[PDB]
RNA sequence: AAAAAA
RNA sequence: AAAAAA
RNA sequence: AAAAAA
């Protein structure tokens, strides 16, 4: 009676983070200085002339490890006015400084872009190894208007925040599911279909996003400055307030999808004693989900120290029949890959057969909420 | 017992929006300027003749696209009096700077108008190609009496917002449906019969419509100044007002249908065990649907980011099922395009068989309500 | 139990009408002037005759 | 994203 | 770590 | 003191 108590508050404080109160500038990590292009002037095109030059900057083999996050930083950023503004609002990192030199025209340069100096910079802009569009009859994107400039903008940062969503959890599988969102864009006319770029420009890209964690915080860390703008968001945010509904949670599918197929179905399969443990740890997990805030459902796009505690092996048992129930209310998760070393089959297909058994078989609680008949639960079966 | 509350908690809070604090101006879209002409002066004979440049000048392959954005602002305001009020009262865009000029009638000019600067107004201003009324026999509206312009004004609105109903959902299937309501304001006599605008002007529209997302949201968010006109509505306003039930939820015909006929019909296939986990996603997106606001319905002519959370995808099973139950329920939803990629036929057909095994089978959760015998249930089988 | 509570306050807002606070006159329509003839004295006679 | 709605 | 989601 | 845990 007494030992419930003192059992539900040592489940709770094992699973809760520990409160951080600082270490006063201890442990602070060694800065490298990232080069961060960014428009000197707010007309469009110095906008345009600078996409155009970070785009094939990319996708040569050349360019190093933080020449191309700070070039993909330069072109994540150019969507509003003052980029530089943008960069250093987002950028809480420890292990990055960000300089960020700024970008104007010229007459005399080779690329046409100078540092705001003119060798210098086309030493830092600059076949069948380079990346581009995947249809060659487009050899320059710079354009004049500002409504040309914010569409082909747009084209080429929705091809980008569709890879952060599969960059970390399935990089090989990936490339057939990012052509899927690039069809619902065009069909909405969000993105200007000819402008769709190279796989080998975006292997480049997601094997960057997928290497580095610096970039990843700042990914996820302004798509959440993008959720706070309160007002109707410019229509690039709008966009990227688009991608990241399939980014939130984008590796928890082994506790997402747990709670929706073990939890929330409410088969009378949960009153076995043997689930009775994983449901007090999987109900802290849904409390805890909370005390993250609003970076919980980016755990694992920002690999941060807790997404081994919503990690399925804390609760194998439980997992193994939301395994077992959601292969057949599924056509989508029979695609799921799930196999683990402590995958416990017996209970998996416990599971299936909870799905197989009660298919005609109308509840007791929730028929209670409706007034269903032995007249009408015959008919269903 | 107290899983179940954390259940609750956990499944509110992961719909619920992300509480829009703001970045204190740090995302700020590039503003490009929108020429929106504006009449000079309250006279009729202004308002008519540029109510008659500007028709013309939309339907020639010429104009540009903000260009064309400007002139369908230009008429979509020439109803009230004061239109440069009105553009400023509406345009809270980000992407989006209204300068707007004054146009006066002259003597001089080719067109007839100059701005408040006679040659500028007709390079603005100015044979198969060229869209118009489709009797030809009409080559110029311009009248004088007020009631007359007030008549050909309604009758040029009432074809422009009757596309933004079938902008971004059904451009191609739309034509065949704004011809209804064509007749439906030709036989309230609205509109002016003989003043029909060709399709190839109307393509015009609705292809800008449905690209530019600057423009949808003026027509979105002037609609809702319309509504909240406290007495009697100006004529044009009360037809605009009467439009907007068209618009009302123009593409949430996945989430609406489903509660019309998921939800409401309450047959017994709700108490599975399938479907429990699915009405309490879809009581959290009613409970949604007025957190948003009366900027919900139009979450998808305004592409707004949470109508991604209103797809059928988070309950795909209860969808199908309200498809099975709609396709026999309505002539209307046989025409309803319904394919994605997780329809799952299965719940499909059991959906569509409780419509046929329940035909003459009077309720059990509504019998109580009136007092039906077995005498009565006999008689409607 | 608590679906059905949900769906009934979602389809009362769905037609309730929206509450018209007003735009504060952003929305005014061009007025034309209607000539109505009343009669200047209240005698019959003048009643009777623009009748 | 899709139907119908004086 | 893996699926699907206008 | 013993296992497993992206």
């Amino acid at each position: 009676a007494t030992l419930l108590r003192s059992l539900a508050l040592f489940k709770r404080n094992k699973d809760k983070p520990p409160i951080t109160s600082g270490s006063g500038g201890a442990i602070r990590g060694i800065k490298h200085i990232i080069i961060v292009p960014i428009p000197g002037d707010s007309s469009i095109t110095t906008r345009s002339r600078l996409l155009d030059r970070l785009v094939r900057l990319i996708g040569n083999p050349d360019v190093s490890g933080p020449k191309l996050t700070g070039a993909l930083i330069g072109i994540l950023s150019l969507f509003v006015e003052s980029p530089g503004q943008l960069i250093q609002r987002i950028t809480d990192d420890p292990d990055v400084s960000i300089r960020l030199l700024e970008v104007v025209q010229s007459d005399q340069s080779q690329s046409g872009l100078t540092f705001a100096m003119e060798d210098e910079a086309d030493q830092y802009f600059s076949q069948s190894r380079f990346g581009w569009f995947e249809n060659k009859e487009i050899s320059d994107i710079e354009v004049q208007d500002p409504e040309g400039f914010n569409m082909i903008l747009g084209t080429i940062l929705a091809q980008i925040w569709v890879l952060l969503a599969k960059a970390v959890t399935a990089p090989d599988t990936a490339a057939d599911s990012e052509l899927r969102r690039w069809i619902k864009y065009t069909q909405q006319r969000r993105v200007v279909g000819e402008f769709r770029l190279e796989r080998k420009w975006l292997d480049v890209v997601r094997n960057r996003i997928a290497e580095d964690l610096s970039l990843r915080r700042f990914m996820v860390a302004l798509i959440l400055d993008i959720k706070r703008t309160p007002g109707n968001k410019p229509r690039i945010a709008e966009m990227i307030c688009d991608i990241d509904t399939y980014i939130v949670e984008a590796g928890l599918a082994s506790f997402i999808l747990t709670i929706k197929f073990g939890i929330e179905t409410m088969y009378p399969a949960l009153g076995l004693h043997e689930f009775a443990g994983e449901l007090s740890t999987l109900e802290s997990l849904m409390n805890l989900y909370q005390q993250m805030g609003e970076t919980a459902p980016y755990m694992v796009i920002l690999e941060n120290s807790i997404q081994n505690k919503f990690s399925a092996g804390s609760y194998p048992l439980l997992w193994s029949y939301a395994m077992g129930v959601g292969v057949e209310l599924e056509n989508s998760m029979g695609g799921l890959n799930f196999g683990r070393s402590y995958f416990d089959p017996a209970y998996f297909r416990l599971g299936q057969e909870m799905v197989r058994r009660s298919a005609g078989k109308v509840s007791s609680t929730l028929a209670s909420e409706l007034g269903i008949t032995a007249e009408d639960a015959r008919l269903v079966s």
